[PDB]
């Protein structure tokens, strides 16, 4: 019972709930994003979470080793690894910024409190708030770069924190208070945020839906990607975590409670951020949509001010940034370990050379995250955030679902769940796995690909070659399935019929496929809801 609660809190609070969710909610209005989030969750997020947990807990193999039930669809095990690598590339600069802020927070007089220092412009209206000018001119030094075509050399101040983060990661890869401290910090912030004057107009703008923006596509794509980010599906960390789970563990109870608590925490985080946004908009005499830029650094401009308005701000800042640092370290470590374990288990060459491989991969991710700590590192961060997950994560999840359901059998999957746990899935889960979820994922993928929506940062407009590069990096991960499928199809001996038979039949039918027995060579298998 106690062990169950601690595991539940593990998937409840994460870096995607605290950092990404308020940013995405501010981008799309506040309620016009709340509605699609719940709609997509209760239909396509929980069924896939329960699905992935059950598949991992039954196969007891690695991220790419669970595809012995459909050999042809095995490149989706490398697509998720590439997606995890791309995400972990920019998951490090968040920790670097948190470390920089924590090191700069050890002073009785915080620097993000007035515009009188060297890095200030005569446009401050303590115009631009002091916190935003501090973040954009004394931490990033973004005003010295024209754009993504002129990045300059990396800053040594942020490199001296990236090195520490990398070393800590490697030496942790080569806790009761950890999981519960964010709850206390968030509650203590929420009390002050609600009690603050002028926050009711920041809560009303949060609990209100505009039908005009519901007829767009960007909101739906953002909600679809955010569900995957928050729940954790599509990265392969769920299968890796469930590989060493108890074989008799109940799954529906583990899938309902985690989703419920994750939704509650996301709602609370958005509530706090929008209440403080309303208070700041009231104080600075600006509209709510004007007081900040909808960029990836919203919580580094909003939360320092909230800490400042709070009595004895130094201790509160230290505690908040320690909490954020631990959250980010755990989030990066999870994906890093997932990639390491998957690549180690897939290939037999790297059996004993584990330390060398881990050191080289850590060195590679450091050398490739070095790009985001230059002058114009926010532009590269925005490109990576827009294109790393994008449509590729939805494509991978959709392919995985189509594979395990249609190619294998929802009846066979339910039979395996019956053998594993006590009960059998009802009709709702079977229908969601069979038709409802893919019919939404395919639509989301098509809509995301068709629409233009070029990336931007405030008034800046990205050029054409940046979009071409982003599409290249997205397709690089997306196109690992067809190449492996072609290689496996050409590798199998026999004729075309035999090649397809051994490519699509489960590997547990080894002694039966030879004896003229192919279950997939019919129509009754496919017409089984
Ligand atoms: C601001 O800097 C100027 C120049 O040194 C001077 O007025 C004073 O040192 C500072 N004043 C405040 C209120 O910070
Ligand atoms: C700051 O004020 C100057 C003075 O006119 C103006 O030229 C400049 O555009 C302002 N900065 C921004 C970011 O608008």
């Amino acid at each position: 019972k106690i062990d169950f609660l601690l595991s539940v809190i593990g998937f409840a609070v994460d870096l995607a709930n605290v950092w990404r969710f308020p940013y995405l909610c501010y981008k799309n209005g506040g309620g016009a994003f709340l509605v699609p989030y719940l709609l997509f969750m209760v239909i396509a997020g929980m069924p896939l979470f329960y699905m992935e947990l059950a598949l991992g807990q039954f196969n007891r193999e690695g991220a790419a080793g669970v595809w012995k039930i459909c050999p042809i669809l095995k490149g989706v095990g490398f697509t998720v690894i590439l997606i995890s690598l791309y995400v972990g590339f920019f998951y490090n600069v968040i920790i670097a910024w948190a470390l920089h802020y924590l090191f700069s927070s050890f002073t009785t007089e915080l620097p993000w409190i007035h515009c009188n220092n060297s890095w200030n412009s005569p446009n401050c209206s303590d115009g631009t708030t002091p916190a935003a000018e501090y973040f954009e001119r004394g931490v990033l030094h973004l005003h010295q770069s024209h754009g993504i075509d002129d990045l300059g050399p990396p800053r040594w101040q942020l490199t001296a924190c990236l090195v520490l983060v990398i070393v800590l990661l490697y030496f942790s890869l080569w806790v009761w208070i950890t999981a519960t401290m964010p709850y206390v910090v968030l509650t203590a912030l929420l009390l002050r945020g609600v009690t603050l004057p002028g926050a009711i107009d920041g809560i009303r703008a949060y609990l209100s839906v505009d039908f005009y923006r519901l007829c767009e596509a960007s909101v739906w794509i953002d909600a679809a990607t955010q569900v995957c980010f928050s729940l954790g599906v599509g990265f392969g960390v769920l299968i890796a975590f469930s590989s060493y789970n108890k074989f008799t563990n109940n799954c529906y109870r583990d899938a309902i409670v985690t989703t419920s608590i994750n939704s509650l925490t996301s709602f609370s985080s958005g509530f706090v951020v929008f209440s403080f946004l309303g208070y700041m908009a009231q104080k600075h005499s600006v509209p709510i949509g004007d007081v900040a830029k909808d960029g990836p650094g919203l919580i580094f401009i909003i939360y320092p001010e909230a800490i400042a308005t709070l009595p004895l701000s130094s201790a509160w800042a230290v505690v908040f940034f320690i909490m954020l640092l631990t959250l980010g370290i755990d989030s990066a470590m999870g994906g890093m370990e997932s990639v390491i374990t998957g690549l180690i288990d897939e290939f037999q060459l790297l059996h004993r050379h584990r330390e060398l491989f881990t050191l080289f991969i850590v060195l590679a991710t450091f050398l490739l995250s070095l790009f985001c700590v230059t002058n114009g590192g926010i532009y590269v961060f925005t490109l990576l955030d827009h294109f790393a997950a994008g449509t590729s994560i939805l494509f991978g999840v959709l392919i995985e679902a189509i594979g395990v359901a249609w190619f294998y059998g929802v009846g066979q999957f339910s039979d395996d769940i019956q053998q594993m746990t006590g009960q059998r899935p009802s009709l709702y889960w079977r229908l969601c796995w069979k038709l409802v979820s893919p019919c939404f994922l395919l639509f989301v993928v098509v809509v995301s690909i068709v629409t233009f929506r070029p990336p931007h940062y405030g008034a800046y407009i990205f050029p054409d070659w940046a979009n071409a590069l982003g599409w290249v990096i997205a397709t690089s991960s997306m196109a690992m399935v067809p190449i492996y499928a072609a290689y496996k199809f050409c590798s199998l001996p026999g004729s075309f019929r035999e090649k397809l038979a051994y490519a699509i039949a489960p590997e547990k039918d080894r002694e039966l496929v030879d004896r003229g027995e192919v279950r997939q060579f019919t129509l009754r298998h496919w017409l089984k809801v």
